[PDB]
C-alpha cells in the first residue's frame, strides 16, 4: 500500500513528481511565495526496490530524489536547480531560531549563531549532526548571537552576542565553553582576527566604535573613537589599515555610510571612500588591490581599488545583499541577497519576495549565475576545499547546502 508524506517543494509552479514514469499526485497544504508544503501518497516499494522520485519543472533541471522508504521524505525540502547553474542543491537543515551567520570551521562543519536562540549551532552538513554551544545561563537567556571567527591556530571559536555586549570563546576541538569578553561598547556584531598582533576586533553597532580584544587574555584592551555605524571589517594585507563597512554615518541617520579607512598606527579614521549608502560586508578580492563590499542601499556589490581610493565597478545583484564570500580558489564571489523589505511592514517581517544567491566571476566582475533561496538569506560561507556553498534562510530557521560542480 501507501504512506502519506508531507514535505516542501521549491518551486511549486509547473512542478511534477513522477515515480516509475507515472504522476504521483500531491495536495498543496501551504503556499509561501514559490515554496509549497505538500502532502503526497507514496507506494511502499518492496523487495529492496529503491523509490526514485523524478522531479521536473519549466526552467529547471530535472532532479532524482532517491529514498529507501516513504518516511525519509517527511519534513524534507526538495529544491530544484535553475537551468544553467553550476551549483546544485544538496540539503536543507533546520537550525535554531534566526541563524544570523554561518562559517565553516572545517570542510563540512558550520558554526551558526542564532539571533533568537540560546547559543550557536555547530552542524555537520554531511550528516546533519547538530550540537548547541551556549555560554552560561545569565548570558544565553539574552539571545542575540550574531557572528563568529574561527582561530584554529589557537584552537578557539569566538561568537559575538549583541544582546549582552559580549563575545564568547569556545574550545574549537572539544566545543566546551571557555571564556567571555565583556565589552565596553554596545551591540557587538562582526568579529575580525589579526594573527600578527593576536587581537580580535569587534564592530559595535550602537556605540559606533570598534572594540580591540587581546585574544590571549580575553580582555578588551582599547576601543576606537566613533567611526560611523560599523558592521563589516577587513584588515589590510600590510596590517596598517582597517577597512570599516559603515552601515550608515551614525545611529541618527538611515544612510550616508561609506567605506572607512582607519589608520592602525595613527589610531584614527583617515578617509571615507565610495558613494554613500549602507555598507555591510567586506572581503578581499582575488587580487591585491581589490576589495568587495555589499551595499544594502542599492542592490549592488562595489569593487574598490584601494590604491586609487574609490569604486572601480558596481556589480548589480538582487535586493539587500548582505554576506559575501570569496571561493578559496578566488574564482567566485558568492553573495547572499535578503530580498526586498515587506513594502508596508519593513524587514522585521517575512517579505513578499524570496531572497536570492548570486555567483560573481571575479575575472570579469560580472554575475555568472544566480538562483532563488528562502526567506531572508543572511548567512553565507564556502567550504575551504571549494566544495560547498551554504546560506542561512534567516526567517526560515534553516540552512541550504549547495555543491559546486567539479569540486
Amino acid at each position: 500500500g501507501t504512506e502519506i508524506v508531507k514535505f516542501s517543494i521549491h518551486p511549486y509552479k509547473g512542478t511534477v513528481i513522477r515515480l516509475g514514469e507515472e504522476i504521483l499526485p500531491f495536495k498543496v497544504l501551504e503556499m509561501d511565495k514559490n515554496i509549497a508544503l505538500v502532502e503526497m501518497a507514496i507506494p511502499v516499494y518492496k523487495d529492496e526496490k529503491e523509490i526514485e522520485l523524478k522531479l521536473s519543472s519549466p526552467g529547471f533541471q530535472n532532479s532524482s530524489y532517491r529514498i529507501r522508504k516513504p518516511e525519509e521524505l517527511n519534513e524534507k525540502l526538495i529544491a530544484l536547480d535553475k537551468e544553467g547553474i553550476t551549483h546544485r542543491f544538496i540539503s536543507r537543515f533546520k537550525t535554531g531560531f534566526q541563524p544570523k551567520s554561518v562559517r565553516f570551521i572545517d570542510n563540512t562543519r558550520l558554526a551558526i549563531p542564532l539571533l533568537e536562540d540560546e547559543g550557536m549551532d555547530v552542524l555537520d552538513i554531511n550528516s546533519g549532526q547538530t550540537v548547541r554551544l551556549s555560554p552560561p545561563e545569565k548570558y544565553k537567556k539574552k539571545l542575540g548571537f550574531v557572528e563568529t571567527i574561527s582561530i584554529p591556530e589557537h584552537n578557539e571559536l569566538w561568537v559575538s552576542q549583541m544582546q549582552a555586549n559580549a563575545v564568547h570563546v569556545f574550545d574549537l576541538k572539544t566545543l566546551a565553553y571557555k571564556a567571555t569578553v565583556d565589552l565596553t561598547g554596545k551591540w557587538s556584531k562582526i568579529l575580525l582576527y589579526d594573527p600578527i598582533r593576536d587581537l580580535v576586533y569587534c564592530s559595535n553597532w550602537i556605540s559606533e566604535d570598534i572594540s580591540v580584544i587581546d585574544r590571549k587574555t580575553k580582555l578588551e584592551i582599547r576601543k576606537t573613537d566613533k567611526i560611523g555605524l560599523p558592521r563589516g571589517l577587513l584588515l589590510s594585507k600590510d596590517g596598517k589599515e582597517l577597512y570599516i563597512a559603515q552601515f550608515s554615518a551614525s545611529n541618527q541617520e538611515s544612510g550616508g555610510g561609506r567605506l572607512g579607512i582607519y589608520s592602525m598606527d595613527k589610531e584614527k579614521l583617515i578617509d571615507t571612500i565610495g558613494p554613500p549608502g549602507n555598507k555591510r560586508h567586506i572581503v578581499s578580492g582575488n587580487t591585491e588591490n581589490k576589495i568587495y563590499v555589499s551595499d544594502m542601499c542599492c542592490s549592488k556589490i562595489e569593487v574598490y581599488d584601494l590604491k586609487e581610493k574609490k569604486v572601480q565597478k558596481s556589480i548589480p545583484v538582487f535586493d539587500k545583499p548582505n554576506t559575501i564570500a570569496l571561493s578559496p580558489d578566488g574564482k567566485y564571489l558568492y553573495v547572499s541577497c535578503r530580498g526586498p523589505n515587506h513594502p508596508t511592514e519593513g524587514y522585521l517581517k517575512k517579505g513578499l519576495v524570496l531572497g536570492k544567491v548570486y555567483v560573481i566571476d571575479t575575472t570579469t566582475d560580472t554575475v555568472k549565475e544566480f538562483w532563488e533561496a528562502g526567506n531572508q538569506p543572511t548567512g553565507l560561507d564556502v567550504s575551504p576545499d571549494n566544495r560547498y556553498l551554504v546560506i542561512s534562510d534567516f526567517l526560515d530557521h534553516q540552512i541550504r547546502v549547495y555543491r559546486r560542480d567539479g569540486f
